């Protein structure tokens, strides 16, 4: 296999579907990236048969412990966990600012550590290190910040080009800013574009704008970034923000949603979601979901996995968090499928007249 | 499949291995039970992947939460939980006195609600209702304390042959009682055999007497229970006091020990319990025993293990706890074959030797 490529199958729209062929393994698009030294109450077995291509390795908690140095002497993330499959790994940089210069972040985290830290993880997909700006910004303060950001996208590829095994086995994404402000996100995307990169990043979104506003800057802001190339939305999010998303042309996610919603007893369903805790579930002999093909659907009723949620046992975080990565996966996969056979548009809004 | 039915395959000294034969499955003896909605941190078929034949169903919890009548009305504990192989009921007596009186214990829990809440999760294996006297007891009260068990053994029998559809296809054990007082334990005995019970159960040990006491105590004491009869030691234990007692003629073994301990960092290996937070474990590329077949050993190393467990990670519990209910199992297989080839003596030694 390649050490990247992706390639388009069919489209609608704005939308794409198609793959991303790695030495480790192949992503189908549009794809849902589960969160994790893991995938939290998940043995990642569990987590490929809900259908995940690709986790997102989280950076920020392993660099603090056991530490990145650690961890490539126990041989990488990917034995450590025993995920063979690619890994997409965040830059920490969220995380920390969630004392800041030219050089990073002091909390010192830099490009240059940053790029270095995933490089000892092992990453196939590594980010470029950037500054999330806060919302709301004015134009001046999301100016400088973006105009930052560049710089350090520039110092990842550099960082990220020195090390040749690096450079010859993984992958590296570049992240557009900008705020909410057009002029910005297309300086954004065309700095990130003479730069160079693998995939491009849709950063600073799903930071308490809302999902109207949220569309309307990937409504002119994901055209900015290369047709040929992936386009990451981070951090988002409910399905039907992933919906809307792919509508205007995202490829990739990433979202806690389903896992820290699940052990909190939110299920996602077609029907949208419920809370399981709920007393009206106390006898429910159904399944989490009517339709879901999943393994705790197929074994479990609401009423058993209400019970254990509600006496706080570690099984129904596990059922709860398998439920609704399935949940997510079977969501990308209808998405797939109708762009695929070009009726996106109608699966749009069924989902959305079921869902709601 | 009968009822039940014990036969006795092979022997050596006082010890036996063979099989109950009950309508939902085979059960080989000597038998660890593990303990129990759910069996914590584990699904069924991971249980059930260990080797475990049969579980032993928590009455106390599931009394409180969700109530005996809501289960039932859900169809009872195998269908709620998803195991449909035998289960074993407590009677709740244990837990709650951990005001009394000859109806039973207000705390109102009688023999006669005792067993009928055991009917009603459905259980394959019902307990009759007993007090597990206090450590130490005076002879007095010890021997009060046993006279009243006996009477209420005759209740739960008869509580339980009233009910048709439990007596037709479940099993009652009978609770020995006595402290460490041979005459009482041999008064116990009669007292049980008269009644007439599917198996008898040891009660009153593993209470803050010590191995060597537990063991002077089984001594005497097992051999006044009928012999065609299975043997259940209560809530024991480490795997040397299991050694031991089968060494004495207990067929059946309970205790949270495995769960609890695995969950706390504790784990199970031939060369004994290691716990797996020392900094010792960090680098340590090793499964969590050189020899154990679980997919645990298979799959992660001691270092992983360490972390999660160190970090508040559900997988570490996951992990930890089927590791050591599969130890528990392969003990057991070993004692099993052990016996089987009437080399079961030197096991025992060859087993002390290195555990210690
Ligand atoms: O610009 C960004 N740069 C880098 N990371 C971002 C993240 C973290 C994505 N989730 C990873 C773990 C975000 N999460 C959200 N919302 C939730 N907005 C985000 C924006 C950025
Ligand atoms: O006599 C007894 N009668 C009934 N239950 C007993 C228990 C609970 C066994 N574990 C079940 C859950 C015991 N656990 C221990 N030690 C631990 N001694 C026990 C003695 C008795
Ligand atoms: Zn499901
Ligand atoms: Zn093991």
């Amino acid at each position: 296999r390649p050490r990247f490529s992706f390639s388009i199958a069919a489209r609608e729209g704005k939308a794409r579907t198609g793959t991303i062929e790695m030495k480790r393994g192949v992503i189908r698009t549009p794809a849902f990236m589960p969160v994790g030294a893991t995938v939290k109450a998940l043995k990642p077995e569990t987590v490929r048969a809900t259908g995940a291509d690709i986790i997102l390795g989280n950076t920020y908690h392993l660099m603090l412990r056991p530490g990145a140095e650690r961890i490539a002497k126990l041989g990488g993330l990917h034995s450590f966990m025993g995920w063979d499959r690619p890994i997409l790994t965040d830059s920490g940089g969220y995380q920390v600012m969630s004392k800041q210069s030219e050089e990073g972040v002091t909390f010192m985290l830099s490009p240059e550590r940053s790029i270095e830290i995933q490089h000892l993880l092992g990453s196939d997909i590594v980010m470029a290190f950037d500054e999330c700006t806060p919302y709301p910004a004015t134009p001046s303060r999301a100016a400088s910040s973006m105009e930052r950001s560049m710089r350090w996208a520039k110092r990842s590829r550099d960082a990220f080009d020195s090390r040749k095994e690096q450079a010859e086995n993984a992958a590296l994404f570049g992240i557009q800013q900008g705020s909410v402000f057009e002029n910005l996100r297309q300086q954004s995307a065309d700095a990130l574009a003479e730069i160079g990169f693998d995939g491009y990043a849709v950063g600073g979104l799903a930071v308490g704008e809302g999902q109207d506003e949220m569309f309307r800057v990937l409504d002119f802001s994901v055209p900015m970034l290369p047709d040929d190339k992936p386009h990451y939305l981070m951090g988002v999010g409910k399905p039907d923000d992933i919906v809307g998303a792919v509508e205007r042309g995202i490829d990739m996610f990433d979202c806690v949603l389903p896992t820290r919603s699940g052990r909190n007893g939110q299920a996602f369903t077609w029907d949208g979601p419920i809370n399981i805790r709920n007393a009206r579930f106390s006898e429910d002999l159904k399944p989490l979901d009517s339709e879901c093909h999943c393994a705790v659907c197929q074994k479990w009723s609401r009423a058993y996995i209400h019970h254990l949620i509600r006496a706080g046992e570690i099984l129904g975080a596990m059922l709860m968090t398998e439920h609704n990565i399935a949940f997510y996966q079977q969501l990308m996969q209808k998405i797939r499928d109708s762009i695929s056979e070009g009726r996106f548009s109608q699966f749009a809004q069924d989902f959305r007249a079921r869902y709601f």
